[PDB]
């Protein structure tokens, strides 16, 4: 059986992406630039910080001095930070808490593989800190998903190798990252998305302890 499982964060615990397209609409409001809607915040998801101001100051030629950048940058982090304030137990994505509450009972290990700088804040906020036996610090890795680098350590930070365990995302670059990691994904999306050669859900419902049990059962 599976001794681990490797949670990303955003789009599979709970959703950050919300709060990041805020902060990024309330910027370019800010500065006189129109278009930055869900639509174009698509051109933003897996992005740098630096990559996706770029992005939003190309849509109205917007020239800035280098300090003036690093200002935008600063400002929309900052708005993000205060934005994830009110994170509560009630943005737990259905079916995960119950989840993460049978796999500790049956003595499955549980890490966090997500790129969120913010993780260990938003998991005491989600009050889920007591289920996580390791956090992969993504300032600690060489390389970001499509990468596997992230999943081998949240798998060896609770000492396993990654093919002792399920990966769970909801992304095209983390479903290759657990791929590469050695680890078997389970996907919550569409296959549109994530791909016809591995077991999506339609959402996080249905990540039970049974179907996962099921999933590695081959
Ligand atoms: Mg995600």
């Amino acid at each position: 059986m599976f001794k681990a499982v490797l949670f990303d964060l955003d789009g599979v615990i709970t959703d950050t992406a919300e709060y990041h397209f805020r902060a990024w609409k309330a910027l370019a409001e800010e500065i006189g630039i129109n278009g930055v809607d869900r639509q174009f915040n698509e051109q933003l998801k897996g992005v740098s910080r630096e990559d996706s101001l770029q992005k939003i100051l190309d849509l109205a030629d917007k020239k800035v001095s280098a300090e003036e950048f690093k200002e935008l940058a600063k400002r929309k982090n900052d708005n993000y930070v205060k934005m994830i304030q009110d994170v509560s137990p009630a943005d737990v994505y259905p079916g995960i808490l119950q989840l993460l509450k049978d796999l500790r009972s049956n003595k499955i290990k549980i890490a966090l593989a997500s790129a969120s700088k913010n993780g260990p804040f938003l998991l005491e906020r989600m009050n889920l800190t007591g289920y996580f036996d390791a956090i992969a610090d993504p300032a600690e890795v060489a390389a970001s998903k499509p990468a596997p680098d992230i999943f081998i350590a949240a798998a060896h930070a609770v000492g396993v190798a990654p093919s002792e365990s399920i990966g769970l995302e909801d992304s095209q670059a983390g479903i290759q990252a657990i791929k590469d990691s050695g680890a078997l994904p389970i996907g919550v999306g569409r296959p549109e998305d994530l791909g016809d050669d591995i077991v999506i859900v339609p959402d996080t419902s249905h990540y039970t302890l049974e179907f996962l049990k099921e999933v590695w059962l081959q």
